[PDB]
This record gives C-alpha cells, structure tokens and sequence, in this order.
C-alpha cells in the first residue's frame, strides 16, 4: 500500500467475525503490523484510545451505482461525493457496476469507469461488469476482463425487455461461460416480459403515479425469475448471486436453493433492509419518486423485518445499497409517467447502521455476524479476504471504532448525498460510528471528514475464490 | 342419450365422490333412471347380480393421444383399439388432444380428429386443442372452438423449441385471452430452452442412449416451466392445470400455489403414479425406450409413492394416462440418438388398478376419493358433472362393478394395446374392474369386451364450469 | 315427526358439489321434492326464493351453551343461544359436555341431554369433553358411543392440573377412541408451560388482559398441536383440533394432511374474523370481552390466512366456540387476567364472517363456503346427507341466503345476552333471509319464530366412512 | 531432553475461514510460528507434509467411555477409546457425566475426572447429565460451572422413570442454565410414547432388534426436538440436540434456526455414515451392533440428506457418541430388544465419513469440513481458539490429512475393543498421515505413539460468545 503515519489504537474490543478480543492495534503504511498487548513501538506514535468501544473491520458496500449514466443523466453523487457518505457511515471500501451501453465495448466502459474512480475516489473500490447484450466479441471480453483487469463479477439482466434483457438459451451460455472462468454470476432478477405488460395495463387504467411502479412489478416477479436463475445456473454448475433482493419471496427461494446445496448468494441492500413500500403511495409526488427502484420495495410491511432475519440466519449473507440517487429535478421527468421515473433511491450512509438497529440491537444477530455481513462475506465471496473484512497483522488498515450505544436521526440536512431527498427521512438508528480508519489514515473523527480526493485505489478481484469455487470444482470432477 | 335396453343392478354398494350407500340401479335408453330399494320396474328386465360389490361411475381419462401423427409416423392405439384398452381397465370416456401443425388451422385439424373419433371410438370422449403457435387468427379460431365446437381446454407448450414453444409474452396474451373466454389453460410444462441446450450437451458426450432423455430433461426443468407457468396464470387471473405431472418438485409447487389461493390443477399420469425412471438404465435398449416421455418418469424412486400420496390429499386431483403407444420399430429409429426415439408410452388400461393399488389399498386415501381423482373431478373440472362422474338420476349411465379384492398381473401378452412393451410389465396390481357399463350397453362381462366402433359420442364441453371459475370472477370483481 | 307442507320456488339450490335452480318441497321434517313445476297438493304455504341462494342449514361443530363455570354459568342458555344460531344461519349446533374431574361422563351427558332436549330451539348434537381418565371412564366412553349416540371426545393439553392430560393417558384415548370408530378432538396448548408464563407475566405486573395473550403465544398452541398430531398417528386415531387460532398451528395441520395423517381442523368465527390487537385496549371490558382460550393472534396478518386455507381445504370446517360472559362475570378477573372467564361471542356471526371474509374476498366460491358451514361437519360426524345436503330424504334444514346483503354487527342488535361483541361496529357481506329448521319457518322478515326444547337430539354413529376408511385400511396392512 | 519443538514443512494449511501455503513451528504444547523460511534453532526435528492438508484436529464432542451400564461398562475405556479417536484424526474428546438418579452431580463429575485424568491419551472436557432435579442439583449445576470448568449439561426427555423429566421441570432447567451461561443439551425422544410401543412391540411378539427401531420411529424424536426447540426459546435458552438422526428431526432444528432461534444440531458419525435397514438383519449379531438411540433411520434417504444440511450449516458439529459393548453384553438382549444394551461405534470413522460423504461429493468445501468436525464445537463449547484452528498461541493438536487416501473400515483394524464395526466392509475416502497432539507426534506411517493419562482436562467457562451475545441482547429488550 502507500505511506500512511504510524497509527496505534488502545483499548480496543476488537471484533471480527470469527471472535472478539482485547488487544492494541499498531498500523503503518496501509497494513495492520502488530495485534496484541503491551506492543513495542517507537515514541510520539499518534495514539487513539479507543476506550472499550468496538474496532471492526470497515464495511464493503458490494453495490454502488456513483456518476451512473441514466439516459443522458448521471447520478448526482458521484465517486468522490459518493464514498464521503460512504466513509461517513462506517463503509471503507465500494464495488461499482459499470455499465456499457448495448452494443457497445465492456472493456471501453471499464477504462471509463477506472478513470473516473481512480480519479475521485476517496476509499478502496472494485468493479462489477454488467453484461448488457451477449455475443461471441463480448465474450472475449468477459475473458480479458477478468485476466488482466482485476474483474471477477458480471451482472447479467432477466429485467428491461428490448434493452438489457437476455434469453435463458443466453443466460445458459453466459453462466457457462463465468463458471468455466471462475467468476461471479451476478443477476438482476424481475421478469421484464410480465413487467411490461403489467406496465402497460397500469397506465391503461390510468395509473400513472409512483404506485404503478410497485404495482406493474408484483414480488411473484422478482421470485420467478430468481427460480428460473437459480435452476440455470444450477444446470450450468455456475455460482449465482442475486442482487437486490427485496421480497420475502425471493430471499425465500435463496434459502430453499442454499438448504439443496446449491451455489447462490443473496444480497439486500439498506433500503430492503431498512424501510418498506407504504410510501409509493404518499400524496407528496416527490417523495414517492425517491423512493422509486427495481425490484422495488415490497409494501408489504413485515419485509424489511423478515430480510434482517434470514440476513442473521445466514439465509442472505451480504449487504450493499445500490446507491443510485437522482435529484428531485431528474425525478420529475416522469411526473404523468411513472415508466420515466428514474430507477435509484440511497442508502451507502445509513447500511451499518440500519443492520445495526435492525438486527443487532433487535438480537436477531450478534456483533461478529454483523462484521461477517458487512465486511467479511463480501470479503470471501469477492476473493477479497483476508486482505479486506479483517483485523489482522497483514491485512489493510481499513477499520471503524463503532459505538454500538450511539443514537442518530437519520436526514437529508445532514447525509453526504446530493440527493434532497433520504427514503429513511427521520428514522433513529442505533449504532453508528466514531473513528473510521481507512489506508491507515483517520478519515472521521468528531463528526469531521478528513479526505482526499482520488486516494482510493482500484483492488483487483481474482477468479476461483475458495469460497465460492471449492464446491463448484467437486461437483465437475465427478 | 341414444337407445338403450332396460338393465338393472341389484345388491351393489354404490360408491360416489362424496358418499357410499346400498341401493339398486334401473337405467333405459343411456340415462339412470332409478336408484334405491325394490324398485318398480317392468317385467323380463336384464338383471345383474352385483353381491355387495362395488359400483362406481366409470373412469374418465382426461389425456390421451389415440392414433396421433408423430413425425410421419402414426401411434399404434388407434380410437378404436385405444378406447378398448380404457374400457377394458374400467375407464368410460376420453379426453384426447388435437394437434394442429404449426402454421396450420386449428379448426380443421379439430375436424380431422372428429372424424377419426366419431367413426371408432368405442366409448364417449372429448377433446382438448393443442395451441401450437399463436397469431390473431389463431385467437378467432380459439374463440369459435369455444362457442361453436364444444372445446373449453386448451393446451399450451413451453418445451419444444422452436417447434412449439411459446414465449412469455406469447404465454401471457393467451393465458389473458382464455381466462376471457371461460377456457381452462393447459401446459406441457418444460423448459424448452435449457433442455436444447442439455441436449446437445449430452450427445457431445457420447450419452446416446435412452438415459440421455432423462438425464437431458432433469425435473429442475419442469419445475422451473411450473413455476414460471403458475406465475403467468396467477396475473393474468387464469386458472391453470399442468398436465403429466412427473415429478415431486413439481407438484410441490401446485400444492404451493393452491394453498396461496392460485387456481391451478395437477394431472399426474398412470407412469408417474405406477412406476420411476430407474428403467431408462437397463441393458435391454428396447425397454429403456418404451419409457420414454416426456417429462420423463423420475430416476428418484421415491416419486411415485409421493405422486400418490399427493393425489390423495388433493393437491394433485384427477389422473389421465397420457396414452401415446409406438411400436418396438418405430422406438428404434432412435437407437442412435435418443431425441429421435419417438415420445410415449402406454397407460391407459391400467390407471384405475394403479391408483386403487397404489393409494387404496396402502391406505393413503379412501374410496370416494379414489372415485374423485378418477372420475368426479375430471368431471367438474371439464363441466361435465354430474352427467359424468356421478352415478344418481338423470346422468348417463357409465358404470363400472369394481372388485377391490382382484389381483392382476400387468402383462403386454395380455393387455388390449398393439405395444409389444407394457412399462407396467409383471407389476401385481389389486383393484380391478368386473364389468363395465357404457351408455347403457354391457361393454365388459367376465373377461370378454363387447364393443361396437364407433359407438362412442362427442361430448362438447362448455366454458366456464364453475368449480373452476366462480372464484376467477369474484376476483375480477375488486381492485 | 310433523311440519306443515312447505314449497320454496325459485332459489338457487347450492349444494358443496354444485349449483342449480329448481324448486323445493318439504313436509313432516323431510325434503320430499326437488325439480321444477312439482306436482304437490293445493294450498300449500309458498315462498317466493326470487334467484337468491338457498344452502343447507349452518351446522356449528362448537357451542358451550349454560356451561357450568366455577358456580356460575355462560349467559346464553340452550333456548337464547340456539335463536343466535337460527338467527345466523345456523340450524344445527354440537356443544360439548363438562364432567367435573373425577365425575362420571354419562351423568354429565344425562344432565346435558336434560338441558338441551328443554330448551334447544335447533337440532343438536354432543361431543363428551374427557377431563380424566382412568379404566372406568374408558368403559363410559364405550357405552356412550354404543348406546348414547355420541362420536366425538376432547380431551386438554391445556389447564394443568385441573383437565391436562399426559403423554401417556394420551397414548391410551387415542389408542381406545380409534379402536371404538370416534373423532379425537384436543384442547391443544401446553398447560405446563403455560402456567409458568402465567406467573412470569403477574411477576412483571402485567395483569390487564394483554397478559392472558402474552402467556399464552402461539408457539404453545403449536407445539401441543404437533404432538396430539404425533401421537394420533402413531395410534392410528383420527385427530380434530378444536378452536384453531394460529397461523403456526394451522401450518402443522396442513402438513400433517399432506403426508397422509388423518387430521382436521376447525377455525371458528373469532379467528376467522379479528385479530388480538385489541386484548391491549384501554377499555378495560372490551379487551377482557375478547379473552378465549386459545387466544386471538396479535399477528394481524392471522384472520386472512385462517380464511385462506379454510378455503383451500388445510382446514375443513367452522364452529363458534360460543361460550359467553357477562361484563360483571369478566369483571372478577380485573386485577388478575388469570381470573378473567374464557370465551366470547361467535354463534351468530360465523356464516356471515366466512362469506365476507372468503367468499366476497374470493378466496373460495359458494359450494365451498357450503362445505365448511355444514357439509364438512356433517361427514366428519357422521351426519350426511341428513344434515348438510337439499336433496330428497335429508333433513329440511336450510337457509335463504342473500350474498348482496349487508349488515353491521352490534350488541344492540344480537340474540345474545351478552353486553359486548368482539365483532362490534364491522360490516359483513352475506346474510340469511329466510331459515328453515325441521320444515318450519324460524327466520323471516327479520324475526325468529321459535319453540323452546323443540330441537331433537341427533345420534352420531361412530365409524364415519370419510374419517375411518383410510384408519381401516391402514389397520389391515402389513 | 526437556521439550518437544517440531517443525511441519510444505503444508497446506486449511483452517475454516481460509487455506494457505506456510510452515509451522511448534513447541511445548503450543503453535509458535507460521510462516515461510522460519527462523528455527538447529536439530528440530522436521515433517515434510509435502502439499498435504494441515487440518485442526478433530473435536469429538460426544463420547461415552467406559460408560456404566447396569453393574457393566462399555468396553472402551478413556485410553483405549482416544486411542481410536487419535487414529481417525480427532485430538479432543467431550465425553458424558452420568450421575445416577438420586446421586450427586458433582461426585459423578468427579469419578469422571479420575478415570479421564489417569487415561486418556489426549486432551478432553466434560458434559454433565442432569438425571433428576431437585434443589440441590440446581446448586451443584451452579457450582460446576463456577469451579469446575463445565459449561455443558444435558437433559433427558426419554427413558421414562429412569431419567426423563417432565415439561414443569425443562423449563425450571432451561431457565437456571441460560441465567448462568450454560449450554442446555437434550436427548430427545418421547419416552412416554417409547415405553407404550415397547410394550406393544414385545406383546405382537416381535423381540428382535427390529423392534427397537420400530418402537422409537422419528415422529417421536421430531416430537420431542419441537417440544425442546419450544421450550428453550420461551426462557430464552439455547439448546442443543444430541444425536440427530432422522431428516424430520434436523428439518425442526433448520426451521427454528431460520425463525432466529438458537439452536444447534449435533449428528454422529452413524447418522452421516449409514442407515437402518440393518436392523431386520439375519445376523442378529450384527443388528444388535446397531441398536443406539435415537435410531439409525431405516429411511435410506437419511444419510445423504444429513451430510447435506451439515454443509449448509443447517447441522453445525459433528459427534460419534462412541459407546461400545461387547458381543456379549449384546447378546443379553437375545429375547427381548429392550435389553440390548444402547450404543454403537463411531469415534475412529467420524473424519473419513464426513469427508467421503460431504466433501468428496461435494457438498461442502474442506474449510467447512474443518468447521464441521472442530471450528464450530470449539466457538460453541467456548474453546476457539485454542482448539479448532492452526494459529499462533493456539494448541498444536493438528493432523496431516490425505484427501486421496481410501481405506476399508473393518473391526479387524480398527482400535475398538468391540466386535463388530457398524461401517464394516465401507470404503471410505480422506483419512489422517499423521496427528499431533500436545505438539507429539501421536500417529505416524500406521503407528500409534501414545502415553496413557497424557490427556489434560480443558475447563470450558460458560457465555461462550458465538452462543450467548444474542440470548443477552434479547434479555435487555
Ligand atoms: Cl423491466
Ligand atoms: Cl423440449
Ligand atoms: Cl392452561
Ligand atoms: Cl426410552
Ligand atoms: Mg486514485
Ligand atoms: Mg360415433
Ligand atoms: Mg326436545
Ligand atoms: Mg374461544
Ligand atoms: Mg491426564
């Protein structure tokens, strides 16, 4: 890594995911150096007394969409806007999604999004590459990709008929494809062939507010194309990982598939996780619009309950937030057309903190497993670990002195975000974070950011994670 | 109903759907026209002496494929042979699908069946129409079936790609259309696109043989094409039923789907109830091929008890056989390569003494039941109730003196079919049919068939039977 | 014996199996006729059915009429509960008798003959409640069901030391009931655990009636539930779970019935209708109002699901459990929830909560709501088709139904005697118009025309093919 | 003269959260370097591993050694026992306090440690059976987790009038050991329903061992499993489920564990290994061998299926309930299969079983593998990291495991006093080279180097983290 000050931490309750224990920490130059007591060290190192609170490894929010190109717009928090409300909420590391237009070169929008992000960046980040179209060229691609470019995750599209959507006899050929190539099979899961026509009869009848959205793209929807993947990528002895998932249904079908045996993942996000569908239906227009995402959330009230519990049960095993925030303005485009709202809400803030509220101080799960679903499984699943989603000699100084008895409301006064709108608009939330730590360098303390733009550095992703891949490679040689 | 001699059973025990009771049964001219007790009745009236027996309406089989055309090639059961076959085993009417030829008029290829059955079928029967592509006239085709040619079951595929598949949006436009029109969606549920590709896989392999089908077509694949199938069904607010259920996977997920509410059937088949895909393996390539079908029979061994056991507690409710018979030669142009091994097998003579051994006599379920997954709920389902599926007043008189205590041994030496396989083959069943009573007519009496071609009628099918509907419309009737 | 000749034209007969219009003619008790333009002798008394529906009489499987309770009786004796029957719908009812501990079960059934055969309005039927068990009420359960005409028996997992029965004693009823062809039913909760949640929740000074609730949750409905289930079938004994409340304990029914067990389950109006959020009400007398044994769900989710698989089947039939209280009974229970008295309204309201709840809601169609509001009881208890069919020789029991009716509930407004009703204030689609009962008319224009101690006892042979076929058959495998 | 310090060269180190390439330096009980080049004083002696598994050695955590059983014992006592433990690969055993009903708990505890303490040949901790309630076993559960390093204690809902107890006193029990931080464990079968079908079973005539499972079917284990599952959750208790043998038992413990309960499940090697048709053997020998409780399955669908959810993490520990009686002690029972004596084989087979039917049909990966057979009883059992993993300051009890190895399982070979070896005849893939145990070289080329009474008693405080910091934020609520 690069330099960074000599850095010793005393006082610590260190909590991994595997177990908790007191010891002193000394960092220098990115990497965690010494873990224990009474630690040798040279005089006048800047000292932090952590006082029995936490130290945790920093979270890894596997989904973001910052600067997104959506129909000659971009999100308004971009890479270096983004991953200050990133840091400010406990989250040190970030994984994009790159996005190339159909018919278009991937590996030209990987250089693209390099750039933007080795450029802005304030924390470490990755890349996932969504795979729009599909063809032979393509291909080649997707292997050059994840030889020589640090890419080992590619998110294909069952939704957005006519514009991303691929075929099954395509998702066949593509799960055959990153499963020989040891990557992950990433999946946006809504049926987009039911979903138009639905959207289409919602607007026939009228229904041309935010509440179509949620209406034209029932639950049913995102769980039939989650089945139908999982069986793909079952038949094609591919690991599957299903992004964003918001209904019960769907997490349910994950944890039926995972009991079988089967290779799949399921990550919800913050908003999932944090707040339900109720709101699409607010008499203020705008409102309902930030809350305006695919899959959207379920209005059913008791999921984002039920998610928080099958993330504890280990039924979900990662979180991200699919930060994607628009402005009220770029919202407003689809004022009498709920089809042109554009698709994002935020959530990279407040993800450590919802799970905390929601699960840890509710005793759903406990302290470790809070660090396993906010660092360490992304860690493993990502080929990542231990390097990221540790406190280890050896491993990167990316950590957070977290306050587990810490009380903050949650607004748009206050967040990161450009965004005017926050879909978890005056919410309390219990645990929240002190110190963060990133690179080895003290990038919050006393409510303060202290960043540098572009400081984030691209961490290449290899093949064949253990995690993953150890089953998928028995099961071939059989 | 078409002229009849008077007949009269004394002393049976007279078993419906939803009760048993000791009664005699007088019936003239193909309708009962008495039940009870010392019944007035004219003299020199032809008498049977049932002796405490049972006496259940007649079996309807609800899939079959008499005389189909396969690839050039035409299944060895014709409607006559076939509908033997069915009475033989205690069953009184069919129900057999039309198969249009892509591109092709649904109408005519309807005709072209009416005139195949009309002219041999020994017994009553209906028919279902197969969709095998869609367009807008095809649309007015299915329209007029309904209100002019007593069709109200339509079938869909989403297996066969590229031959007959259909997409999802292809499948919402006509799932929407026949819930409209009063219609019963049915779907040969298989992921077509997978299994092409599972396919192709296996042949590069070298797996040439039988065990290539079933290995291609794994019921994760018909699961999927269920679940996908119900889904559709669910928003387009149309009651589904998925015919030739195979497997516990799949029939897991209607079991599911109807708890939640969703209008969807299940049709497993006399294969899927009387045996398992561990035959697709043997040494002997003719026998491995005559199991061949698709879904195909399950290698897990554990499918067909669970077949039964959810056809018993009525999450699963009716049985067909799904009869398609080809001949040893015909199997063989496949010994090549197993998807030109042509696609069927027998089961229609043996469906009534398999569920009544199956599930029966190992107690899963009890008589009535026995008659509903028979007949009544085919019956219902179909709109035919209670003229079939109900012995009382007024219905026809379709009847069967069923003994529970026979045992029989399934053999291909003995059975009505030209097959020279019987996938049933040495299997010992208890439950077996004594006589048979067909519009009126004794058409099996100690052992022998009395059988005229072409007795049998068309009976048309109207839309919008109840059992099925009542619901679908209050729902339409909300938010 | 005698009833005027009566002649219903024009209805819309429906029956569990199916629909049809023809007309109707009774006499002497009997349904003589059914077709169109009878042949039936002048001056006949004619109704008018004008294309509303007419369905066999409402049969509810649960009543508790002027049930002794700790010196005290419920306050809707045999003659004022059986006009809240008749009024509903209901023409049949089948309360259950209450031998003290220790006390013979057919005196007991003597002294609720006497009662009943005075002042029942309706036919009626008993189930014998065995609140002990030693070799001499096993001989009384032999006579009543050979000579008394009883089939049906409960027995309580719940109420320790006073009715509870063990493991063991269980093993022995169910083993004898099924030798002798009756229906097990239970009292399913487990009274052991109970009693000590009872204490804790006093312990925490929670004496209002949330606490009756709150020491009573569903796991324990459900656990009791799965082991009458396990050692009915081990026994090989039909098992009918009384007064169904719970999400959870309707799934174990449903699970048992899909493997095969012989099993049933009977919701009743209360958990068909309402939730228990109201146990927490500030009025002190409604919360108690509610208070019932097993309890309301707090889980709002709880009424819809009950209605659902009411409909598809995984549950079969519908009491009441009518056992009411008046306000000064309740009241003795005011600073102690374990002194409250157990049981509410429900006898007049359960057709028409069923056809709001399920039939205008969709779930299940009108042969199906004839099937859980009579035809089902009547197969299980061995009454078909006298009871719970029109057809020609069953009992003239039936109702005129009006589907497009609507009524509020109110205590203003009901036969019972008690001050409150848990369905106050809720609107209900579905009403009867007219009520027919041993050929008389009983309701008409909005009033009852009774004759007390009219009701006749209804023998129930034992052995009823639709529970004791698959029984037999599995005794007789090897 | 005075020290063990040996060096473990060219390894595999496979760990359950991680594998890697590192040498490792052990010396004097304990792992003192990882690393490559490993600065190393001269003379070590040194095991080439060459790219061979390095694995934590397997914690058994369900023995039953030299076990009393109506005035007899189990024919493997606490040395020869670990000897077949060492053999197969595990380097700790949890064996099980019986206290007669009416006798002290803490004089039993004890007996125990003096038998142990003198035999075994490798380290070892105790669970304590509660096998009746009163007052003053509450105070000696109290006392024993206090002083005497248990945290362990298990309960009996069989075997009615000898040590079953009532749903009153499962409660009282549960509530007392969640207050002080204890693991609650159960056998779990219904002992009332038990004891009727025996005497049902023996009144048709059918004495043989057939009988045994016939009158204890798994409805009466997942009867039981959901009874305990209910109970521990309303007082807020964790539980343990001993011995899971049938598919709708674990199925109970996979559906409360979704609902947030805490709740674990320990099969054995027989339930992971085989099933029970062997009961209705000719040989009534043979299916005598078999008789344990619960029951192998006759479900032969049962096996396969439990290795499945051990891998989904569903079952989370891996035990034997080694338990063994001679053909003689057996043959008691010759008339009456209520007096076969309850116990099987299973300690020396529980690795290689695993690994051949989990990991080499790839159900799970070798990391859970590690988990499956010490990771996780050690974070349960509030061991970890001393025991179940290969780090610095941790134990160096550690085995060289060949994933290729394939042996047959006989009772010609194995360590076991008995006659009879219930895998007998199966091939089984994956089995130890080499096991380490206090940094000694215990087993090496086929050979056993062991000295009896080595073992050391491991005490295991109570509030074990990874079980307790949820029961403790559900308490504040
Ligand atoms: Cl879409
Ligand atoms: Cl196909
Ligand atoms: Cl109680
Ligand atoms: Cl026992
Ligand atoms: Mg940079
Ligand atoms: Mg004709
Ligand atoms: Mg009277
Ligand atoms: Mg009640
Ligand atoms: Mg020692």
């Amino acid at each position: 890594s690069m330099t960074s000050d000599r850095l010793l931490i005393k006082g610590g309750r260190i909590v991994n995911d595997d177990q908790s224990f007191y010891a002193d920490i000394y960092m220098e130059d990115g990497l965690i150096k010494q873990i224990g007591d009474n630690l040798i060290v040279p005089g006048g190192v800047k000292t932090i007394e952590a006082n029995g609170k936490m130290v945790i490894p920093g979270g890894i929010d596997v989904h973001t969409h910052y600067q997104m190109p959506y129909k000659g717009m971009t999100t308004v928090d971009d890479f270096f806007q983004g991953t200050k409300a990133a840091l400010a909420g406990g989250t040190t590391m970030i994984i994009d999604h790159v996005v190339p237009e159909p018919e278009s070169s991937l590996t030209e929008a990987y250089e693209k999004w390099r750039e933007w992000a080795d450029g802005k960046s304030c924390c470490d980040y990755a890349l996932h590459v969504d795979i729009t179209h599909w063809n032979d060229s393509v291909k080649q691609e997707v292997q050059n990709l994840i030889k020589d470019k640090g890419v080992n995750s590619f998110m294909v599209y069952m939704a957005y008929k006519d514009l991303y959507q691929v075929s099954n006899t395509e998702l066949y050929e593509i799960f055959t494809c990153l499963g020989e190539l040891g990557a992950i099979a990433q999946v946006h899961a809504e049926n987009g062939d039911i979903i138009a026509q639905e959207q289409t009869r919602m607007l026939e009848m009228g229904i041309t507010g935010p509440e179509g959205h949620v209406l034209s793209r029932p639950e049913e929807l995102e769980a039939e194309a989650v089945f139908r993947a999982i069986t793909i990528a079952s038949q094609t002895n591919c690991p599957l990982y299903v992004t964003k998932v918001m209904s019960k249904s769907a997490a349910d079908l994950i944890s039926q598939a995972r009991k079988k045996g089967n290779v799949v993942f399921g990550e919800p996000i913050t908003a999932s996780l944090g707040i339900d569908g109720t709101h699409y239906w607010s008499k203020n227009w705008a409102k309902a619009a930030a809350f305006v995402t695919s899959p959207p959330l379920s209005p059913d009230p008791t999921t984002p309950d039920y998610i928080n519990s099958l993330l504890a049960s280990g039924d979900l095993q990662l979180s991200g937030s699919a930060h994607c925030t628009f402005s009220t303005a770029q919202k407003a485009i689809g004022k009498d057309n709920f089809t042109a709202i554009p698709e994002g809400t935020n959530g990279v803030e407040e993800r450590m903190s919802v799970i905390w509220d929601k699960a840890v101080a509710t005793g759903k799960m406990d302290e470790n497993q809070f660090v396993a679903v906010t660092s360490t499984n992304a860690a493993k699943i990502f080929n990542l670990y231990p390097r990221k989603g540790r406190i280890s000699v050896g491993s990167d100084s990316d950590l957070v002195i977290w306050d587990p008895d810490a009380v903050k409301i949650v607004s748009a006064k206050n967040h990161q975000s450009a965004a005017e709108y926050n879909i978890f608009e005056g919410m309390e939330l219990r645990g929240a974070p002190l110190v963060v730590i990133c690179q080895g360098k003290i990038m919050l303390e006393d409510g303060n950011l202290h960043v540098t733009q572009g400081a984030g550095r691209f961490i290449p992703c290899s093949p064949f994670s253990d995690y993953v891949y150890k089953r998928i490679k028995a099961r071939r040689k059989m």
